[PDB]
């Protein structure tokens, strides 16, 4: 049995594991970060610590970030993912080498309906070799799931490619 | 150079060795735990899962948990804790076994309300009851224990009756 405070520790420290992974797994690879889900920022503030040379843009519907993690008007893509995906899609192409996802509120079912619904909608975003990291369970058609790197909790981030 | 990520991941981990550490160093205390500040109420659902045979008062201005994470009313001290801890006082009296407090990342508000609340906090306090906290605090006649293992020097404090 775990408590919440169990649960978000292993996430956070999964999401380090992974992201940190997932960069070093993407670096020949030129084209953007996406950050889904900006909230307080940390993630975002990690990438931006970890990620050279490339872009990284955030993907938020309301921007309430601690002032140092908040990304700037040029990076932003305001507004709810179901619509911005797609219109992304269209601007961009399938040219992102990395794709973070931590969507998720207080309610793990509702959650998992979201995971479901977004899938089909983030997939043709990644480029060959692109990864795909995400706090929730994914269901992608094509994307491969790959083996979680040292420090990351099962259960708590899954990691995909783009073969 | 520690992320904004990094920082989070040490608090929440010494917190919760700190923890587990002081309830169960004073496992064999009656008297009640009480937490300041309730927030999301992780740190409370994680109270619930490893304190026994002890009621757990939570201390809040405003409850914004989720109900899987909020006490019963009976556990609730709702207001600014200048007034309730003082309230609580003279309700409950020096029985306390634990009582543990997060603040919240800026060094001088932070310590001047460390100063505020550790007098507040004191007189609490049951004999072999610890106090835990994320900064630290200025007691009269508690004693600083040692770090658990787990635990990021700077980043939690215990002290002890
Ligand atoms: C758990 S918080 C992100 C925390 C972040 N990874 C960090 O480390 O601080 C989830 C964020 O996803 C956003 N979000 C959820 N659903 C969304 C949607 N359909 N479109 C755009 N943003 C969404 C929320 O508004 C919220 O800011
Ligand atoms: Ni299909
Ligand atoms: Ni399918």
């Amino acid at each position: 049995e775990q408590s919440r405070l169990d649960l978000f520790i292993d996430r956070m420290v999964s999401q380090r594991a992974c992201l940190e992974h997932a960069i070093a797994q993407t670096a020949g690879l030129s084209g953007p970060v996406y950050e889904l889900g900006l909230g307080n920022g940390r993630t975002y503030h990690h990438l931006r610590q970890h990620v050279q040379g490339r872009e990284i843009y955030v993907f938020e519907r309301a921007v309430a970030s601690h002032p140092d993690s908040t990304p700037p008007e040029a990076q932003l893509i305001l507004g709810d993912i179901r619509e911005t995906l797609p219109a992304t899609l269209e601007r961009f192409g399938a040219t992102a080498s990395l794709v973070h996802a931590d969507l998720g509120g207080h309610n793990r079912e509702k959650n998992d309906r979201f995971a479901r619904l977004i899938s089909p909608l983030i997939e043709p975003h990644l480029a060959q070799g692109g990864l795909m990291v995400s706090s929730d369970r994914m269901y992608f058609e094509g994307l491969e799931e790959l083996p979680l790197p040292p420090g990351a909790v099962v259960g708590r981030c899954f990691i995909y490619r783009r073969g």
